C-alpha cells in the first residue's frame, strides 16, 4: 500500500540534490515525537539530525503545537503590505532583544537563502546609497549559504561545483578556509590569505560574509573565534559590512545563543533561520543596524527592495515566538553543554578508527570526518537498522540532535557512529 | 499597548519594499475569517486582495484549518533528505495529475522566488548536461518573478530599477510586453520584438520565462493567449525550454485551473506557489517534464543541485492538499465566473473617470489602471475607512477577492474603487 507511495515518490518527486534517473531509497515517516521519527512500518528512529539543525526542541512539542494551533485560529496568514500583526511584532521584539545591540532592524523572509540574498542585497543597496558601486563579496572557502543564485555565488566554488555555473555566477572573492581550530591554538599565518585579498580589493568589497565559528554544510568545520575578532576589526577599519550567516549556528547550537558570541563580536547584518521556528516550518530573518537600514532607505530607491509574498507569515512567526519562548527558560544552555560533553566523550573512540580522519565537537554538534566518502545508501540503511536517524554527507558522519535528547538516546547515536566507522564496507574507496 | 506595538513595528520591522526612515502607517490585523480582516479596533475589512492572490479560500477556512492542525499532530516538519512523507506524496500526486500531461516531475520549494530560481537552474543544468552552455533567459518586459538575484534578472528592468542591479545581475533578453489584450483580438505585429530577439539569440537562450496570460505584479496586464501558442511553437522549433511562471495565475484565478489552459499549451517547466497552500503559508513547486528531469540527472552533477532545508515541509504540504482538495469540488469555476461577470459590470463605470486610463477583468481579477500613480497613504487610508482592504500599487487599483466572496461584499470593493478614481486627491500628478 505505502509501497505504491514510495514508488510514486521515486518516480515523480525530487528530494534535496537527488537524481530522477537513479534515485536512492527514502524512508517513509508518518509522524515524529520528542526525539523520534516514526516510520510507516512503525519502527522508531532516534533523531540525530534535528531535521538539519532546525528541530532543536525535537518533534511534536506541546508548546510549539499549541502556539501554532492558536495562530491558525486567529489567521494562519495575512499579507504584510500595509498590514502588521502581533506575531510579527512579538517575533521582532524577541529578535531585536536577543541579538547584539546594534542589530535592530528586522527583515523577515521565508527561507535561509532568501535571508542571505536579502543580506547581500542590503549590502549592495548600502553602497549604492553611499555612492560607491561596490559589488564583490569576500567570503571563506567551505562556505555554504544556500542554493539560490545569490547565495551560490558566495558558496564554496568547488563544493557547489560552481564550475558548471562559472559564467552565470559573478566571481566573488574567496579567502582560504579558516585553518585554526576551535579547540585549536590560534596561528597568525591563518590570516595571510584573507588580509591580502582585503588589501588588494578593499575598495570593491561591499561586505564580508561568513558562517561564524561553524562552517556547516560546507564541511562541518569549526574554526577559531579569533577569526571573527579580526574580520570584525578588518571590516571596521575598511568600513566594510560584516554579514554573519547564523542560519545554522543560531539559537544555541554551538553552546552560545549566537555563534558570534564566541568572539563577542557583532555583525552589521545577521541572517537567521532554521531553529528560528524550532524547525516547525520555514521562516528566516535578516537583521541589520539602524545605520545600514537608514542608508539603504535614504538611497535613490527610497526603500529596501525586497518583499516575499508570504513575508511575515503569522503562523511561522507564532511558531518562532513559541520556539524562542522555550529558549527563554535558559534550559538549552545546560542541555547543549551536556550534549557537548557526552559527544566529546563518546565520539573520542572513533579517533582511533582507521576510517576516521578527525573528530570535532562544539555545542550540540558532533562531527566524525572520515578518510573516504561514505556509501550513502548502505550506511543510511545501516543507521535505520540501528534504530537511529543519522544523515551522513560526503566524508562527514555528524550528529546534531534536538536539545531535549535523552542521554540513552544520544548514546544510541554515538554507538551507531562508532560502529559504522570501524567498518570499511560503509565507505567508498 | 497596540499603540506601542505599532510604534515598534514602525521603528524596527521592514515590510515589503519599505523605508526604515519614513515608513507608511500599517494597519494591525488581529485575525481574519471568511473574506474579512479584523483590525485591532474591531472594524472588519472586506478583503479584496486575497493576501496577494494566495488566499483563494478566504480566511479561517475550516478544511484548511483541519488539515493544518491534523498534520501538526503528526509532525509539522521533518527533513526531506532520505525521507519522504504522505503530505509530500499526496501533494505531488495531485500536482502531477492536474497539470499538463508532460509535466510529471515535482521539486518542492518554499517560496515563489525559489521556485523560479529552481526553474532557471533546471534549464541551466539541462543545457549544461547536453553539453551546450546556454545561459541566457528570454523574458517579457513587465514580468515579475521574485526578488532574489536570479529571479530579479528576469524581472522587468524598469519596475525592478535594474539601473541599480545592472552590474551584478547577468543581462537577459527582454521582449516587448505582449500588447494584444485577452478580450482583444490578436494583432500579428505584436510578435516583432520577440521574434527578432529570438532569431538574434536563439542559440544562446536556455529558456523562455513568462507569466502566462496575466503578468501580475509587473503591471496586472492581461494579454492574448495566442502568445503562448506562438511562444510554445517557437520554443519547440529551437528546442528551447519554456518556463511558465504560474505562481500567481495558478489554481483558478483567471478562470482556468492553470492560465496555460487558455492556450492549451504546456510548458517544459511550471512554477507554482501562493494559492498552492490556500495562502496559509509559503510553499512552491516547480514541475518539469521527464525529459528535462533525466537530462539534468544524467549530467556531470548526477543530480539536480537544489535542496532547501525545509523542502517538502509536511505542514505546508498538508495545507496545499487541503487547498487543492477544496478545488476538486469544482465550485471555484462558477465562483470565478460569477466574480468575473460581477467585476466587469461593476468596474465598467470607472472607465469614464478622468483619472482612469484602462479597466480590465479576467477571472477573479479586476484591474483599474489610472493615469497617475496613486497616493499610497491617503488612498490606503480611504479604503480602510470604507471598510475594504484594497492595496493599490503604482498606477494600479486592482481587486482579486477570495473565490468565496459574497456578492454584497464584492459590491463594496468595486464601489470603493469607483469612488476612489472619481477623486483626484488620491493621486500624485
Ligand atoms: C548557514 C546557512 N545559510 C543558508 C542556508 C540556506 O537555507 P535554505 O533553507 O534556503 O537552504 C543554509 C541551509 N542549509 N541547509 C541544510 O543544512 C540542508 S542539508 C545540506 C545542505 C548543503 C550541503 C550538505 C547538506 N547536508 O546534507 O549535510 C545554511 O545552513
Ligand atoms: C508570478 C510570480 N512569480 C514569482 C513570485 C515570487 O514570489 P515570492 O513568494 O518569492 O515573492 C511572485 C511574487 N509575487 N508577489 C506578490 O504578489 C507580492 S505583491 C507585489 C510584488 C511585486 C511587485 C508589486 C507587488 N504588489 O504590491 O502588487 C509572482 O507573482
Ligand atoms: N517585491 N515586492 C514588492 O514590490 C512589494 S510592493 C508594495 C507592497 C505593499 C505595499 C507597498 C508596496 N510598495 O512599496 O509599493
Ligand atoms: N544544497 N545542498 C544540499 O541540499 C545537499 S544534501 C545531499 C547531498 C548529496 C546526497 C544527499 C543529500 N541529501 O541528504
Amino acid at each position: 500500500a505505502t509501497t505504491d507511495d514510495l514508488a510514486f515518490d521515486q518516480r515523480h518527486i525530487w528530494h534535496p540534490y537527488t537524481s530522477m534517473t537513479s534515485p536512492l531509497p527514502v524512508y517513509p515517516v508518518v509522524s515524529a515525537e520528542g526525539c523520534e521519527l516514526i516510520l510507516s512500518d512503525g519502527r522508531r528512529l532516534v533523531d540525530g539530525m534535528s531535521s538539519w539543525w532546525a528541530a532543536i526542541h525535537g518533534y511534536n512539542h506541546p508548546q510549539l503545537n499549541a502556539a501554532m494551533k492558536s495562530q491558525i485560529d486567529a489567521m494562519s496568514h495575512v499579507m504584510f503590505g500595509g498590514i502588521t500583526h502581533a506575531p510579527a511584532i512579538e517575533l521582532c521584539r524577541k529578535l531585536v532583544a536577543m541579538t547584539p545591540q546594534p542589530l535592530e532592524c528586522v527583515f523577515l523572509a521565508d527561507s535561509g537563502s532568501v535571508a542571505v540574498e536579502v543580506a547581500m542585497k542590503m549590502a549592495l543597496q548600502y553602497w549604492q546609497a553611499k555612492g560607491e558601486a561596490r559589488q564583490r563579496f569576500l567570503t571563506f572557502r567551505n562556505g555554504y549559504h544556500g542554493d539560490t543564485f545569490g547565495a551560490m555565488s558566495v558558496c564554496d566554488p568547488d563544493n557547489s561545483m560552481h564550475s558548471l555555473w562559472k559564467g552565470y555566477l559573478p566571481e566573488n572573492l574567496f579567502a582560504p578556509a579558516p585553518q585554526s581550530r576551535m579547540d585549536g591554538e590560534w596561528d597568525e599565518r591563518d590570516m595571510v590569505g584573507f588580509a591580502r585579498l582585503m588589501a588588494a580589493h578593499r575598495h570593491e568589497i561591499a561586505a564580508v560574509i561568513i558562517e561564524p565559528i561553524v562552517q556547516g554544510a560546507g564541511g562541518m568545520r569549526m574554526y577559531h573565534p579569533e577569526w571573527l575578532k579580526r574580520i570584525r576589526k578588518i571590516c571596521d577599519r575598511e568600513g566594510i559590512l560584516l554579514i554573519a550567516d547564523e542560519i545554522a549556528t543560531g539559537f544555541g547550537r554551538t553552546g552560545k545563543l549566537f555563534a558570534c558570541e564566541h568572539a563577542e563580536i557583532a555583525p552589521d547584518i545577521l541572517c537567521l533561520g532554521k531553529a528560528l521556528t524550532g524547525g516547525t516550518m520555514t521562516l528566516s530573518a535578516t537583521l541589520t543596524t539602524r545605520e545600514v537600514a537608514e542608508t539603504i532607505s535614504n538611497g535613490e530607491a527610497g526603500c529596501f527592495m525586497h518583499g516575499p509574498t508570504f513575508m511575515g507569515n503569522p503562523l511561522a512567526c507564532a511558531a518562532a515566538n513559541a520556539s524562542l519562548a522555550i529558549l527563554e527558560s535558559g534550559d538549552w544552555q545546560q542541555q547543549v553543554a551536556d550534549i557537548e560533553v557526552q559527544l566529546r566523550e563518546q565520539l573520542a573512540p572513533a579517533r582511533d578508527a582507521e576510517m576516521v580522519a578527525d573528530v570535532r565537537v562544539l555545542g550540540a554538534i558532533g562531527v566524525v570526518e572520515t578518510t573516504h566518502p561514505v556509501n550513502m545508501a548502505a550506511l543510511q540503511k545501516f543507521f535505520v537498522e540501528q534504530g537511529v536517524w543519522i544523515r551522513p554527507f560526503g566524508k562527514l558522519i555528524y550528529l546534531m540532535p534536538p536539545y531535549i535528547i535523552l542521554p540513552q538516546q544520544l548514546q544510541r547515536l554515538t554507538a551507531a557512529v562508532n560502529r559504522a566507522v570501524q567498518d570499511e564496507t560503509f565507505f567508498c574507496q
